[PDB]
């Protein structure tokens, strides 16, 4: 069962695999390919805004289809990637078969709001100051060997605000949920939607390779940040709808879903497999 359509995995900092030393999708493409699936990666700028990311996808996208002379695309997109999907999909819809939203911020994070608040200079505690300040601080050094200016994740954080993810779905509002924490069309416009999540659960006996993962004790101390009580580090469980739910009650955080950092996650969850399974669930409505 390999994919009609080749298979794009998108995410939104572009620069990883050159920084960090491996790709992002930890592992995730050479399963799929060992599949038999034709699989891409598209890394869009982290700095820029989710319409120009997906201004960059598009250009990405019309390059290889013309070299496939396959006609559309499966995106595969994880945390600020869904939203350039939602763009390609949205403004060229017959070269979309689907997009697939992993932890998608697509109604915004509460932590980015956070950040802006703090850089804002607005009245917070400075307990919840500083565990954002060091959850960043740990997350990017861990990454890029640098802890960073914390004024180097606003450009970042800026385009995954609750304020401009709400912006972005107004003029894009395809397959958004209609009731508060509910599901979106599987189909709009002849394109498939579908959504997977997870969020931060204590159960037992875990989180095995996790313990060793500092991005995962960030996500842990985060976690604790937001209203929303079930949520990834990152993204609330119900702002990552969109489309049809697949599965989003994973017991993972934001990066063990892309299997980071180097396949540490919690409980010995195979990641690679949730991929996989999704590929050949594509390839079985005859995307
Ligand atoms: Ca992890
Ligand atoms: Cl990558």
């Amino acid at each position: 069962m390999s994919t009609k359509y080749p298979i794009v995995l998108v995410h939104g900092l572009a620069g990883f695999s050159e920084i960090v030393g491996f790709p992002y999708f930890y592992g995730i493409a050479d399963a799929l390919t060992q599949d038999g699936h034709q699989v891409f990666t598209a890394s869009l700028s982290a700095f820029n805004s989710n319409e120009v990311r997906g201004k960059q996808l598009w250009q990405f996208v019309q390059t290889i289809l013309q070299e496939t002379q396959t006609k559309k695309v499966n995106f595969i997109g994880h945390s600020q990637g869904p939203l350039a999907c939602r763009y390609v999909a949205a403004n060229y819809p017959d070269s979309v078969a689907s997009v697939t939203s992993i932890n998608g911020v697509n109604h915004g994070s509460e932590i980015a709001d956070l950040y802006r608040r703090i850089i804002r200079k607005d009245s917070i505690p400075e307990y919840i100051v500083e565990k954002v300040l060091n959850a960043f601080g740990t997350i990017i050094s861990t990454f890029s060997g640098h802890r960073g200016d914390p004024q180097d994740a606003i450009a970042a954080l800026e385009s995954l605000t609750t304020e401009q993810v709400t912006e972005f779905n107004n003029k894009y509002p395809q397959a958004l949920p209609k009731t508060p924490c509910g599901e979106g069309d599987e189909i709009v416009n002849g394109v498939h939607y579908y959504c997977f999540g997870s969020y931060i659960q204590e159960l037992i006996a875990g989180e095995n390779g996790n313990l060793l993962d500092p991005t995962h004790a960030a996500m842990r101390v985060l976690n604790t940040l937001f209203t929303e009580k079930q949520n990834d580090g990152l993204v609330g469980r119900c702002s990552m709808r969109l489309g049809k739910l697949i599965k989003d009650d994973y017991a993972q955080d934001h990066f063990d879903m892309v299997n980071q950092v180097a396949g540490l996650v919690s409980y010995n969850e195979n990641i690679v497999a949730i991929y996989t399974l999704h590929a050949k669930y594509l390839a079985s409505k005859q995307l």
